[PDB]
């Protein structure tokens, strides 16, 4: 079982670093990484498991969160009440395609690697395709708006090195970029 102590934080070099791509097939031990990312999730938004091991409630994980360099992700994303939900495992996911219209969330965001909250707007693109494999090497293809491409473009911006924070706007955290959509 993962736990907060196989996170690591802010300031640790692993989550600067540019993951490596996966070959495929995975190996056992990789499916298994990938597998426990998704459960580590899955832990988390069950309220009794979280409180009895201490874990911070998350909808996505990238492998280099816990200090794995290797271009996997892990994304839990609960039915809001519209019956739309996300379970995916993705490997070697890449962005081809995106809006030009920009979407942030108007508290902007958190991550379980990093304590502290940060405050700001975190613009990404309101609507990405993504091709990826899944854990058995078949090919996905996704078309994501809004909530869901932010969270996406979040975790596979951990694969780049790149943290929530890096796109705040330091003069004006909290101004909206025109015609971004609020989500
Ligand atoms: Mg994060």
């Amino acid at each position: 079982m993962l736990t907060m102590k196989d996170i690591i934080r802010d300031g640790h070099p692993t989550l600067r670093q540019k993951a490596a791509e996966l070959e495929l097939p995975l190996t056992k031990e990789e499916k298994e990484t990938l597998i426990a990312m998704r459960e580590f999730l899955v832990n988390s938004q069950d309220e009794e498991i979280a409180k009895r091991y201490g874990l911070r409630s998350g909808v996505g994980l990238a492998a280099p969160q816990i200090n794995i360099s290797k271009r996997m992700i892990a994304v839990l994303i609960p039915d809001d009440g519209s019956g739309k939900s996300y379970d995916y495992m993705l490997v070697n996911p890449k962005i081809v395609s995106h809006s030009v219209q920009e979407a942030y969330l108007p508290t902007g965001e958190g991550c379980l690697s990093v304590d502290d909250n940060v405050a700001g707007l975190v613009h990404r693109h309101n609507r990405i395709t993504i091709k990826a494999k899944d854990i058995e090497g078949n090919d996905i293809q996704l078309r994501l708006k809004g909530y869901p491409a932010i969270v996406f473009q979040h975790e596979i911006d951990h694969l780049n090195g790149v943290m929530f924070y890096d796109h705040i706007d330091k003069n004006h955290p909290l101004q909206p970029h025109t015609d971004a959509v609020e989500v």
